[PDB]
């Protein structure tokens, strides 16, 4: 394995500037912001996040883990880490990605998504969870909600929370047990706490599902205490309304048993890729054709470099 030469930015607080609210979780508050780095005639569109006091040792260290891997990670189907502050309490400065999460997206934009959309969030997920590959970085968190919009014609994976970096000799991930998602999991993982990038693609199969559903819930009906019985005998989630066999057939091998049968990410690229040049063969949506989707000093994170 080599050295990890990622920089981690430390920034200064009066290089940013809080303009509103975005959102309130747990571990502090979410603002949408700009960051106005020093002698730099540029304005750069940011969220940050700033924890609470009330946040504890072990949560302020577990977050900064989260930052870390962030950090490390380069890729424009992956979220951007700006830097850190480091003041009362710690602030994380992010690329703001003003559409939200995508499941949200595709919740309130159902009636405008059209199949080309579709592919196109499939092939760029691939092409992100293809770079964690590559990375040696298995998620473990993949789902819709930590899928962020910059623009409705370009989505990143986010939410670092659960993921591990693995050893070079290293194969599997085992984990210790607690709050876990488990109807993104793979059979493996919510049995014997195995996680792979294989297992990232069992996820990645209930992302698509998501998606191809315009955000239904996985396994609405059951409780997930159930759900690993109900795998065991060969049960999945059924065939979206929109969707081809061709690609109900691609989910249905994200979810296979065995590990090894499963599609690769660079294979799911190479799928998704031809399926989103002629986007219709592939999802059938009524009204398809029809469908289209959306101070001075002002630059885009993905340019500042
Ligand atoms: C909580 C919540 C507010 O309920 C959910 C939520 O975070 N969503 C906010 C909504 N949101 C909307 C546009 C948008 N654009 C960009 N980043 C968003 N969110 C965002 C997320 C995490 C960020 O930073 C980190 C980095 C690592 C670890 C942590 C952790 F929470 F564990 F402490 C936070 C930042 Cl700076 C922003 C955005």
């Amino acid at each position: 394995h080599a050295p990890n030469q990622a920089l981690l930015r430390i920034l200064k607080e009066t290089e940013f500037k809080k303009i509103k609210v975005l959102g309130s979780g747990a571990f502090g508050t979410v603002y949408k912001g700009l960051w106005i780095p020093e002698g730099e005639k540029v304005k750069i569109p940011v969220a940050i996040k700033e924890l609470r006091e009330a946040t504890s040792p072990k949560a302020n260290k577990e977050i900064l883990d989260e930052a870390y891997v962030m950090a490390s990670v380069d890729n424009p189907h992956v979220c951007r880490l700006l830097g850190i502050c480091l003041t009362s309490t710690v602030q994380l400065i992010m690329q703001l990605m003003p559409f939200g999460c995508l499941l949200d997206y595709v919740r309130e934009h159902k009636d405008n998504i059209g199949s080309q959309y579709l592919l196109n969030w499939c092939v760029q997920i691939a092409k992100g969870m293809n770079y964690l590959e590559d990375r040696r970085l298995v998620h473990r968190d993949l789902a819709a909600r930590n899928v962020l919009v910059k623009t409705p014609q370009h989505v990143k994976i986010t939410d670092f929370g659960r993921a591990k970096l693995l050893g070079a000799e290293e194969k599997e991930y085992h984990a210790e047990g607690g709050k876990v998602p488990i109807k993104w999991m793979a059979l493996e993982s919510i049995l014997h706490r195995i996680y792979t990038h294989q297992s990232d693609v069992w996820s990645y199969g209930v992302t698509v599902w998501e998606l191809m559903t315009f955000g239904s819930k996985p396994y609405d009906g059951i409780p997930a205490s159930e759900i690993s019985s109900i795998l065991e005998k060969g049960e999945r989630l059924p065939q979206p309304p929109i969707c081809t066999i061709d690609v109900y057939m691609i989910m249905v091998k994200c979810w296979m048993i065995d590990a090894d049968s499963r599609p690769k990410f660079r294979e799911l690229i190479i799928e998704f890729s031809k399926m989103a040049r002629d986007p219709q063969r592939y999802l059938v949506i009524q009204g398809d054709e029809r469908m289209h989707l959306p101070m001075d000093d002002v630059v885009d994170a993905d340019e500042y470099l």
